[PDB]
């Protein structure tokens, strides 16, 4: 209670999630693509506002969330997802941060996954997908070749960099007072209003 020990305050983590979610929502992205935006835009915001090296990574990811294991992998003969089960996260200043975590309720049906922050030391990582016995446990296997290929066409898409710029400029550290909505201009020169999405967000894994 006497210092900020985590890389980012919980409330600011939620600000980041809210900003990225607000920019993405119109895109109706699949889970894998969504994680790519949460991880790259999150990393960019961390670089720009917190002055830490923050690196998006992807591959196989698994979490114990309140007793249920969420597994971003394909089952075969588990392996790294060849499709929509691929998942990205951020590694920054030793911290594992998954800015997508509040969105884990979607697509999990019976698992009834709550929306909470995921920000934990990488040094706390479990040994495997079979070592996830406690809520908040996580396991990652980076697949750098797969990650590189997944992102291969992103540099050709000017809109993505434009959205990242908007994200970094929308985010402010608490308590400074963020715009409720922004006017965003596309490459055609046309502007649209993008509002902050409106979920109430509490809790940490």
């Amino acid at each position: 209670g006497y210092f900020e020990g985590m890389l980012i305050k919980q409330t600011d983590y939620f600000r980041i999630y809210r900003v990225i979610n607000s920019l993405l929502i119109s895109q109706n992205a699949d889970p894998a693509s969504a994680s790519m935006y949460f991880s790259t835009f999150g990393a960019f915001i961390l670089q720009q506002h917190y002055k830490v090296k923050a690196v998006p990574k992807g591959g196989l990811a698994a979490y114990n969330l309140g007793g249920t294991v969420l597994l971003f992998a394909d089952h075969r003969e588990y392996v790294t997802g060849a499709g929509e089960n691929f998942h990205c996260w951020v590694e920054a200043d030793g911290w594992a941060i998954d800015f997508m975590a509040p969105a884990f309720s979607e697509g999990t049906d019976a698992l009834a996954v709550p929306a909470k922050m995921f920000q934990r030391p990488l040094s706390a990582m479990a040994a495997s997908i079979n070592d996830l016995g406690q809520s908040g446990d996580f396991f990652y296997r980076s697949e750098p070749e797969a990650t590189a290929r997944r992102f291969a066409d992103w540099h050709k898409q000017a809109m993505i960099g434009d959205m990242a710029s908007v994200a970094a400029n929308w985010f402010r550290k608490s308590p400074k007072q963020m715009a409720a909505s922004l006017s965003v201009t596309d490459r055609d020169g046309k502007a649209r209003t993008v509002p902050l999405t409106g979920e109430m967000l509490t809790g940490a894994w």
